C-alpha cells in the first residue's frame, strides 16, 4: 500500500470564506471538494511543499502561515499523512490555474461530506474558530 505525505492550504480571506477547488473526475477522491495542495517531494519540506503547491494549483504564494492540523488517514488503497496549513496572508489572487473549478466558500457553509473523509476533523475544527 502506497504511503504519501500531502501538504494542503486552507486559504481564508477577511470575510471568513475559504478558497476551495474540486478534484477531477478521474482523480483519487474524484469530484470531491478540497483544499489546494499535493505531494511533498523528496528534498523539500512540508512548508516548502505547501508554497509550491499553492503556486502551481491556484497561483498564490502563502506567507506567514501556520500548521492547523496534521493527521493520518487510511484510504482503501493508500495511506496519507495530511498537513493542513492555515493560510491567511498571501501574494496573488487565487484562481483555477490548472483549469480546475475553484471558488470562495463561506466557512459556516462547508459540508464535510463534500470533502475527502480525511478532512472531517479539520472542517469541524475550522467551524469552531
Ligand atoms: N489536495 C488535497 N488532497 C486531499 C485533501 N484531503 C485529502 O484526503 N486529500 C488526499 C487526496 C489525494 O489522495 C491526496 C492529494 O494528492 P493530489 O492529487 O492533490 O497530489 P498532486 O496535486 O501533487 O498530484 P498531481 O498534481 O501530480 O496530479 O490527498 C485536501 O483537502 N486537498
Ligand atoms: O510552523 C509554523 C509556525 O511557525 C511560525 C513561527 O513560530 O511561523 C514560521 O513558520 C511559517 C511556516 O513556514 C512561516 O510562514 C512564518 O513566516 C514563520 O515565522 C508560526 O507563525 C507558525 O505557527
Ligand atoms: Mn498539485
Ligand atoms: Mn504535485
Ligand atoms: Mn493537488
Amino acid at each position: 500500500m502506497k504511503k504519501l505525505q500531502i501538504a494542503v492550504g486552507i486559504i481564508r480571506n477577511e470575510n471568513n470564506e475559504i478558497f476551495i477547488t474540486r478534484r477531477a473526475a478521474d482523480a483519487h477522491m474524484a469530484n470531491k471538494l478540497e483544499f489546494p495542495g499535493g505531494k511533498i517531494e523528496m528534498g523539500e519540506t512540508p512548508e516548502q511543499a505547501v508554497v509550491r503547491e499553492l503556486q502551481e494549483e491556484v497561483g498564490i504564494t502563502p506567507q506567514h502561515f501556520s500548521l492547523f492540523e496534521k493527521l493520518e488517514y487510511e484510504f482503501p488503497d493508500r495511506h496519507i499523512t495530511l498537513w493542513f496549513w492555515l493560510v491567511e496572508r498571501w501574494e496573488g489572487e487565487p484562481w483555477g490555474k490548472e483549469g480546475q473549478p475553484g471558488e470562495w466558500m463561506s466557512l459556516v457553509g462547508l459540508n464535510a461530506d463534500d470533502f475527502p473523509p480525511a478532512n472531517e476533523p479539520v472542517i469541524a475544527k475550522l467551524k469552531r474558530l
